C-alpha cells in the first residue's frame, strides 16, 4: 500500500475507495503535494470501463540503484534509483487485470498503467484516460493552451484559477495547425510552484504506441486530468493487451535547481536500442535558414507559376525568382564560415524542387526529398564541405504529408548516405494529412517513432520540427538529437509579439524536460529584414549556449552579423555543447536561469545566466571550479544600460582570474544574461 | 457544338442553359440515350461553384484513328477511333476556365473535365461532381448498392422505378451504402424499345470513385463520387482532369461486351518492355480454407498475436493450417502434372491468427513465414517443375502497414522468384473513417501497382476498387476481385445467383478483367454451402468470363475424380487472337469464341442463367475450307444448378466454318468446347 522514496522524503499511498476506484496520493517532506486522486480509464463502447469496482491481488515492490553513461547530456553518468511499488487489480464481473507501476525517487514519482496477456482483455480503444493530480491548493503555473497540433506559444504565468480568464488571449490564432479543447485545458511538462514554495511538475515519460497527454483543470477542485489527443476518428489509443501507458509524472523540490537537474524522465525510459553510438556527434551548426525566416530569402526558386506539380513542372526552364536562398554561392559562403570558425555543419533549407507550395495548401505530393533545385549543386557543395571538415545537415519539410514522407523516406535517407549527410531536421509545418489527423495522436506519434528507428537503422541524426514533444525517448534512440516542439528562436522574426523576454526562462522548466530544444540562439542583429523584433540582448544570445541545453546548437544569424560583433562571437566560437558536468547554480521560473558545465574530455568550464524582465544583479558561486586551481574567465555580459527592447547590441567583455573561492557579481539587464568561459591557466 | 461518331451513328449536342449551365445531349441512330443532362461541381467553401454561368470562350473539333496492340487481352489488335469536340468555358465573375472534353467512338461516349494552369483556380476541393445522365424512359438495370467499401454483392435486374423499393433486400467485415437509389458502375441497362447502355467511367486516376443517384422521378442518373475520411470528394489541384464518364451504346448486346472504349480512353501503356507480364492459369491452397475445411491460421492458442513477440516456433500448431510444407508440395505436383503455371498459397505468413474484425495496424508483415511453410525449399522444389509461387498480402485494411512493408515484400517476391501478388483488403481501411474507393485509397492501388511495375511484378488486387481500364497503361495490373467473386458460392446464405456470370461481364468486366475463380467441381463444400453451377458452367467460364489470370479453384481431387471433364480446364488458353461474342442477353445467357494467341485453335464457351435453353450458333468464325476436331463439353438434359450439378457429357465431331450447332445449357449451366485444326 505505501512506498518511499530511497531518501525517505516522499510517501506516495495507494489504496481503494468503498467503490473499487484506484486512488494515490503523494507526500513530501509531510507535505501533500498530489491529493487523493482517481486513475483508470473510461473505454470505448464499454458500459463497465476500467473506472472502479477493482480488488487488489496481489503487491510487489523492489529497489534499483544502477548507473548508466548517456550518448551525449549534461552529465558522464546518470543515476537510476527508485523504490518501486507494482499493484495488480482485478475487476469484480469482468476479471480483467490492470497492473499500476510506481517508481519513486529521490526527485518524485513515475506510474504508469499496465495490462498483461489475458483472457477478458485483447483489443480495446481508450475513450478517454482517467488520470488525476489533485494539487494542495491555488498554485501558480508555467502553462500553454491544451492543443492537439502545436506547442508554439507564449508561456502565461497566472495561479489555476486564473487560467480559464486568460485562455483566450493566450490561445494566439493563425498557426499553420492548432487544435484547442477545452477553456481550462493547458499541455504538459506544466509548471508549477505552489504558495509555500513546493516546485512541481507534471508531465509523462516514454510516449510510445500511445496518445500524447495534455491536462484539463476543473479550476474549483484544482484537480488536473489526463486529456489524450484524439485520432483522426476521435478515439484516444487503438489498444492490444499485453501493452502498457507511458509513465505519468510528478516532479517535486523545494528547490527549483532540482527539477532542472532531475533525470527521472530519462531514467523511466527503456536503456539505449542502440549498440554502437559514436557516429552519434553533437553538433554546432549555421545554416541558410534564418534567411529566409526573417524575410530577406525565399525557400522557393521561381514565382513563375500558381502552383508547382512535381515531375511536371521544369524548374531547369522557370524564371529564378532571384531571392531563393539555397544557392550554390550562397551555401559556400556558410560552408567557408563554418570551415574558417570551427563549426562541425550547415543546415541548408530550401534545397528541394517543392518550396514553391509548402505552407498552407494541405498538398500531399509536396515534396520527393531527393530532387535538388537547378541553382543547388548537391554534388559540388557535399564535396566542397567535406573537403573542409565540414557536412551539411539535410532538411525534410514534409508540410504535414505524412504518407508523403514515409513512401519517399527510404530513398532519401539513402541519398543522404551517398552524399555523406548524417543528420537530418525534419519537419511538419500544416495540418497533418488526410484532414481531421493530429499532430500529437497515437497514429501519427506512431510516425514520429518510426522515422526515428529507421533513421537509427542507416546511422542518421533526426532533429524532428513541429513533432510531439519530448519525453525521454532520446535514452533508447540517442539518434534523436533534438525537437522544436516549442516556441522557437524563428517567432522572434514573426512579428506579433515575438517571444517573451523570459521565454529562456520558463523552457527549461517545460520543454526541456524529456529532451533537448533546437532553440536556434546566438542573434546578434534582433532588427531583421521583415521589421520584426528579436526580444533579446547579444549577451543573452551567448548565454543559451549553456542555459538551453543542447546536444544540437546553432548559430543562426548571418555571417556578416557575426564577422561585426568578432568579439562577442568567440563565446560561441569557444563553447562546448556536450558535458561530463553541469550545475546549477541559480533557478526561479520565469524569472532567471545560471548554470555552469564542464566541456565532456576538458577541465573547461562554461557559464551562462539568463534574465527575465526585471533586470536583476546576481552573486555567481564560484565552488563548482576546481579547487587549488587558477583559472582565465572571460565575461561576456550586458552594458549597464542595455535593454532587450531599446539597447540590444550592448555588451561589455572582461578577463579576470579566478579560483574556486572568488565571488563574482554581474547586472543582467531586462531579457539579458551573461556568459563565462573558464580555462585553466597552463 | 454538335459532334459524332466516326460512322454517324451517335449525335452529341452541348449547349448551355440560359442560365449558363453546360448541358449535353446523346442520340443513336435518332433515338435519345441521353436527353439533356446537366455538367459541372459543387465545391466546397465555394459559394459560386461550377454549376452556371458558363460562356463557351472556346471549341476545338480533331478526329484520331490508330491502332494499338494490347499485351494480354481479347483480341490481338484493338483500334482506337474517335472524333474530338473540347469545349473551352469561362465562367462569369470568377473568370475560371473549365474545359469539357468529349470523344465519340462508333461504340458511344467519353468525356472528361480538364482544368488549364489558371490564376484564380490552383487548390480546390470537390463537394459533389454534378454530372448527370438523363435517361429516355425506365429503362431494366442490372444493377448493385451504391457503396464505399464493397461491390461483393449479387446484382438484382429491375426497372429504374423499382430499384427503390428493391434496395433493403440487395443491401443483405466492410460496406456503407449511401441513398435508396444509389447504384455502382459499370450499370448496365436495357431500354424497352431494345437499346443497351452502360454508364461507367475510364482512367480513375488521382480522383474519387464514381457512384451512381438516380432521381426515379424523371429518371437522371447524377454522379455520386466517393467521400474520404474529412468527408471530401477530391481534393484538387489544377492543372488537372477527371476520369472519363462513359455511355456505351448498342442495339446488339453482343457489342456492349466486344468494346475496347474504356481501354481506348486510358493512356498508352507506360510499361516499356512487357515480355515478363505472363498470363497465367493456377491452381492453390486456397478453396480449402474458404470453404471452411482448413484455416489460414497456424495456432490457436492464444488470445491474439503480436508479431515479433509471439513465438509461433513454439506455439501448438493448430493443424488445420492449409499452407503446410506437405499440401502446398501436393499442389505444385497437380499444377505441373497438368500443365498449369502456378500455385497461389494463402496463410504462409505470420499473423493469420488476428486477419479479421480487429481493426489492426501492425497485422502483418508480408515476410515472415510461419513455422510448417519452408520458403526456401517450396519456391525451389516449385522451379524445379517450371511452376510458380503467387504472392499473397493480404493487408486487413491497414494500408499504411503495407506501404511500410512494401519494398522489402517487393524484394522477398523477387528473391523467391515470385512475380505476381494476389493482394487484399478485407476489413475497414485503417485508421477508421476512410474508405476503400476514396480518391486517398485509390492512391494506395496505383501506388502498389507502380511500384510493383518498377520491380516487375504482376498484381491481382482483391477488395481494390473496381477497374476503369488501367491495364493499358499498367498492364501488369492483370487481376482484381472487385465484385462477387466464386467465394461466394461458399458462403452460405443466397451464394451467386444461378446468372450471374451473365450479368459480370456486363458490368464488373468493363474496365478490366476478374480473378473469378472458376472451376468448381464439387458444389456441396464442407461448411455446407452449395455453389449455385454445373460443372459445364463451370468449364466455359474459362471462356465467358475473360481473364489474363485464370485459377482452377477446387481440390485436385475433385478434378481428379472428374479427369475426363478436366481435360477442358488444362486445354483452354489464356490469352487470345480474336474473340467473337456469339450471343449475349445480359442476366439470360453469354456464348463466345476466342482464338488461342499465336495458334489455330479456338475455345467457346456458353454460361446461361435461370432458364434452361437450347443455343444454335453458327461456326462461321473458325477459318473457312479448314476441318477442326471439336470437344463439346455439355450439360446432361437432366443437369441442375441447385440438385444435379455433376451431370454432364463429352462429344466429339469434326467440324468447319459451315457447321451449325444446337446445344441445351441447363438452369446455371453452360458449355464448353474446343478446336483444334485436323
Ligand atoms: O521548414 C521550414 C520551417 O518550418 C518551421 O517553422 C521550422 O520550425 C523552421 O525552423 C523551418 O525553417
Ligand atoms: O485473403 C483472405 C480472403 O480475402 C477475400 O475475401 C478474398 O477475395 C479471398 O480470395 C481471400 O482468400
Ligand atoms: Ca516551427
Ligand atoms: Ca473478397
Amino acid at each position: 500500500s505505501d512506498l518511499k522514496s530511497p531518501d525517505g522524503n516522499f510517501l506516495m499511498h495507494f489504496s481503494l475507495e468503498a467503490d473499487g476506484t484506484p486512488v494515490y496520493k503523494l507526500i513530501y517532506k509531510g507535505k501533500d503535494v498530489i491529493k487523493a486522486s482517481k486513475l483508470g480509464f473510461t473505454l470505448k463502447n464499454d458500459n463497465k470501463s476500467l473506472l472502479n469496482d477493482f480488488k487488489i491481488e496481489d503487491t510487489k515492490t523492489s529497489s534499483f540503484d544502477e548507473n548508466w553513461k548517456p550518448v551525449w547530456g549534461e552529465v558522464s553518468s546518470i543515476r537510476n534509483n527508485y523504490n518501486e511499488l507494482a499493484v495488480s487489480l482485478s475487476q469484480k464481473e469482468t476479471d480483467r487485470k490492470m497492473i499500476i507501476r510506481f517508481r519513486l525517487f529521490d526527485d518524485g514519482l513515475g506510474f504508469r498503467y499496465e495490462f498483461p496477456q489475458q483472457n477478458n482483455l485483447i483489443y480495446f480503444t481508450i475513450k478517454e484516460e482517467r488520470t488525476q493530480f489533485a494539487m494542495a491548493g491555488d498554485h501558480t503555473a508555467y502553462w500553454i493552451p491544451g492543443d492537439y497540433d502545436t506547442q508554439e506559444y507564449n508561456y502565461s504565468t497566472s495561479k489555476l484559477s486564473e487560467i480559464r480568464g486568460l485562455m483566450e488571449k493566450a490561445y494566439t490564432k493563425g498557426n499553420a495547425s492548432q487544435t484547442s479543447f477545452s477553456p481550462t485545458g493547458v499541455q504538459t511538462s506544466l509548471m508549477m510552484k505552489s504558495q509555500d514554495g513546493l516546485y512541481i511538475n507534471l508531465h509523462e515519460a516514454a510516449l510510445i504506441n500511445y496518445s500524447c497527454m495534455h491536462l484539463n483543470l476543473d479550476d474549483k477542485n484544482f484537480v488536473f486530468e489526463s486529456w489524450l489527443t484524439p485520432d483522426s476518428h476521435g478515439d484516444k489509443g487503438k489498444m492490444q493487451a499485453p501493452c502498457k501507458t507511458p509513465w505519468r509524472t510528478v516532479i517535486v523540490s523545494d528547490d527549483a535547481r532540482n527539477i532542472l537537474a532531475s533525470k527521472l524522465t530519462y531514467n523511466l525510459n527503456e536503456p539505449s536500442k542502440i549498440q554502437e553510438t559514436s557516429w552519434i556527434k553533437p553538433t554546432k551548426y549555421v545554416g541558410v535558414w534564418w534567411e529566409m525566416i526573417s524575410g530577406k530569402s525565399t525557400w522557393s526558386y521561381t514565382d513563375e507559376f500558381p502552383s508547382v506539380q512535381l515531375g511536371v513542372t521544369d524548374f531547369s526552364k522557370a524564371k529564378p525568382n532571384r531571392k531563393h536562398g539555397a544557392t550554390t554561392a550562397n551555401v559556400k559562403r556558410y560552408i567557408d564560415f563554418a570551415a574558417k570558425n570551427g563549426f562541425d555543419a550547415v543546415l541548408v533549407e530550401g534545397w528541394n524542387e517543392g518550396w514553391e507550395d509548402w505552407i498552407g495548401h494541405e498538398k500531399d505530393y509536396v515534396f520527393d526529398f531527393v530532387t535538388p533545385y537547378p541553382d543547388f549543386d548537391i554534388k559540388g557543395l557535399n564535396e566542397y564541405a567535406h573537403a573542409k571538415k565540414v557536412k551539411l545537415i539535410m532538411h525534410h519539410e514534409t508540410s504535414g504529408a505524412v504518407r508523403n514522407y514515409e513512401r519517399h523516406m527510404d530513398a532519401a535517407y539513402k541519398l543522404m548516405k551517398q552524399y555523406g549527410y548524417d543528420a537530418v531536421k525534419s519537419g511538419y509545418v500544416g495540418n497533418i494529412l488526410p484532414l481531421g489527423e493530429t499532430h500529437y495522436s497515437q497514429w501519427t506519434n506512431n510516425h514520429y517513432q518510426y522515422a526515428i528507428e529507421k533513421a537509427a537503422d542507416y546511422q542518421i541524426m533526426v532533429n524532428a520540427h513541429e513533432a510531439v514533444r519530448p519525453t525521454g525517448i532520446a535514452r533508447t534512440y540517442p539518434n534523436l538529437i533534438g525537437n522544436e516542439a516549442a516556441r522557437g528562436t524563428e517567432y522572434q522574426a514573426f512579428g506579433n509579439d515575438r517571444n517573451n523576454a523570459n521565454h529562456v526562462t520558463i523552457l527549461p522548466f517545460t520543454r526541456l524536460i524529456g529532451g533537448p530544444m533546437d532553440y536556434t540562439p546566438g542573434i546578434f542583429e534582433m532588427d531583421v529584414t521583415n521589421g520584426s523584433h528579436v526580444n533579446a540582448t547579444i549577451a543573452n544570445q551567448l548565454a543559451l549556449y549553456v542555459t538551453m541545453y543542447s546536444p544540437l546548437q546553432m548559430a543562426a544569424d548571418f555571417p556578416e552579423n557575426y564577422e561585426r560583433f568578432a568579439d562577442a562571437f568567440q563565446f560561441i566560437k569557444d563553447v562546448a555543447v556536450d558535458w561530463d558536468d553541469s550545475r546549477y547554480l541559480e533557478a526561479e521560473p520565469g524569472q532567471y536561469i545560471t548554470v555552469a558545465r564542464k566541456a565532456k574530455g576538458t577541465d573547461n568550464w562554461f557559464l551562462g545566466n539568463v534574465n527575465g524582465e526585471t533586470a536583476r544583479v546576481s552573486n555567481i558561486d564560484l565552488g563548482f571550479l576546481e579547487k587549488g586551481k587558477k583559472y582565465t574567465a572571460v565575461i561576456y555580459a550586458d552594458a549597464k544600460d542595455a535593454n532587450y527592447k531599446t539597447n540590444t547590441q550592448a555588451y561589455t567583455i572582461r578577463k579576470v582570474v579566478v579560483t574556486s573561492n572568488s565571488k563574482l557579481s554581474q547586472f543582467s539587464a531586462s531579457g539579458g544574461g551573461y556568459a563565462i568561459s573558464f580555462y585553466p591557466v597552463a
